[PDB]
């Protein structure tokens, strides 16, 4: 009988349910409960993972047939790695398939901070035209952004921060060579202290692990310049949300630009919702229509992989990968 | 020691000292054409700020008039022919503030492309899963179509290419095909086919006869029922009624604009009322660096025509000879 795949929460784009429709059946779960999914998960071979939802131990425990878990994009922060690896799971992930997306999301909310664009548009429609009586824009050009995190996305922002505006581009991360900055004319510093110092804009483009779990905190935040804005645009968990609340309170930043939050999605009762200087934007950075095809493409065509035996291209538990032969044989 | 008059105020304080270093100055508020007759009739030099009106019959009282001065590139409010008949040099202060706009246009496209002040508004209402609904624009070969090719549309297509990877469309029958080329537009010699390939359309054109109201509904029939119109030229050249219908009858998807006609904008205007409209307070040009040049450019041209030499932005140089005829000989 054809495989069972559980997709919790939709893909981005109906092309991957229609590819994994040619050789499976396939469930879509909207915002489930953990019980709707160990309910929906016992037979299934594949599971789908819409971000922000969350897979615990206890539901892949269940799944006695599983053999391959797919996130939506890059991060696999709410996949239990361990108990699939312990399983002999196999887990995929999809990445850089919105690079250029989030580049632009972030220019456009570097700019927006800069401009007070959100802020000026709610006083014109409400009569406040003359505002701009007191209003200061600042000119992008020569200012200076910190990139903490020089992967895909936060290279491709190093690049056009430079071309588009003139700004000079600071980056720290200890795991790419000083020669990956120079291409797009940025510099790699050793110490974070140093470009939290010397940046008007701090952008976050890193992978979320042990060491940028709530790297940027109330210590953080006091040593960035009180003119200088945050703009987070990779996962919620990088920031503390409630430092970050203190530091607008006291002056320590002048604002700040979020795509991503932690808990996310975030509750009805935020106090970062009544901010000067905040902008919001619910994990829309990476989702295009183009971006969102290219993963929802890729994600189908590797459960389809593993199904079939065959090795992925974006594995990242490649340590299961003989225990899931155990399995599959 | 010589007077000058400041019809309003510089955009930058830095100028107004430059002048009192030589000059003797009084500076008005809002003047009414009385309040100036009777402060112009002893000095050598005035200042005009934006959009103050120096009248014909103003200039014929003041005697020892040698240089008028306007705070950017509009003479309009100035008369000139009256300046001529009495030997007065007009000057203006173009170019200031051409990368303050054209950032302000970036973020403006960019702002429109990802429903920024839309999604601020939603998540802060606890509307998070709007996302759900919607998907921002890629700006990744898009067409973007500048109408004005000078020093702002320029930077504009140049940097929209370069760092944005659009295709970059110009219609401006005042400027060969070449400028366009240099920076990777295309010059279009016929509107139309800007209007209907674009999805972005981005106003930089002077505002003469030929451009007023360039932009009613016969134009935004022709435009995309999805495109973008940019406005941070001139208010006269949008047909406001026109826009207002256009928006209402899906003609276009949306616009972003820092200025109105009429100027300032009236309470009950019919653009608040839409979800694609971004507004700005004609903010586009104001930047402490472009008040800066602005200031001290117009201060230095005062101080040259004073000492009798030739400033680099004469409007009227056919006046000179009689200028020479006054004040030297
Ligand atoms: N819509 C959205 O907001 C969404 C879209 C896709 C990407 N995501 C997130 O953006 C983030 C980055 O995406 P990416 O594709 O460029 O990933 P990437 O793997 O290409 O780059 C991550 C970078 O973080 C760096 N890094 C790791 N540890 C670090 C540390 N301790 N200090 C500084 N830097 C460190 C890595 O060395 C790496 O260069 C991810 O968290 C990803 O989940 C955002
Ligand atoms: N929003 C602000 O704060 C403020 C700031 C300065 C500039 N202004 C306005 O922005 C606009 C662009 O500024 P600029 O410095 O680039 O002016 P510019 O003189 O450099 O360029 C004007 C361009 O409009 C073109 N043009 C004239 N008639 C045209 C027509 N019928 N069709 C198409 N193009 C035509 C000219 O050939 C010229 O290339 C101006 O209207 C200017 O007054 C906005």
């Amino acid at each position: 009988q054809k495989p069972r795949v559980l997709l919790i929460g939709k893909m981005y784009d109906e092309a991957g349910q229609k590819l994994l429709e040619e050789s499976t059946n396939i469930e879509i779960l909207s915002n489930p409960t953990p019980e709707e999914i160990n309910e929906a998960i016992q037979e299934v071979s594949g599971v789908f993972v819409r971000y922000p939802n969350n897979l615990e131990a206890s539901s892949i425990r269940l799944a006695k047939h599983l053999k391959v878990i797919s996130t939506s994009g890059f991060g696999t922060d709410s996949i239990d790695i361990m108990a699939a690896t312990e399983q002999g799971v196999i887990v995929v992930n999809n990445p850089g398939m919105s690079t250029t997306a989030v580049a632009e999301h972030t220019l456009s909310m570097i700019l927006a901070l800069a401009k007070k664009l959100p802020f000026l548009d709610h006083c014109v429609k409400k009569g406040n035209y003359l505002i701009r009586n007191q209003m200061q824009p600042i000119q992008l050009e020569n200012k200076t952004l910190g990139i903490v995190g020089l992967g895909r996305i936060g290279t491709l922002v190093a690049h056009k921060c430079n071309l588009a505006l003139g700004m000079r581009v600071l980056a720290y991360d200890p795991y790419v060579p000083a020669s990956k900055a120079e291409t797009v004319g940025a510099t790699l510093l050793k110490d974070l202290d140093v470009l939290l110092a010397e940046s008007d804009f701090v952008s976050l483009h890193t992978e979320l692990t042990s060491e940028t779990r709530e790297m940027f905190n109330i210590s953080v935040f006091k040593k960035m310049k009180p003119t200088a804005f945050l703009i987070n645009t990779s996962r919620g968990k990088v920031v503390c949300e409630k430092d970050l609340g203190i530091a607008l309170n006291q002056k320590l930043i002048s604002g700040c630009a979020l795509d991503v939050f932690e808990p996310e999605p975030p509750a009805l009762d935020n106090p970062l919702y009544n901010f000067e200087n905040v902008i919001l934007s619910p994990h829309l950075a990476g989702v295009t229509p183009e971006a969102s095809l290219a993963a929802a493409v890729s994600a189908a065509n590797q459960i389809l992989q593993v199904l079939r035996g065959e090795k992925p291209p974006y594995m990242i538990n490649p340590e299961a990968w003989n225990l899931f032969h155990h399995h599959h044989h």
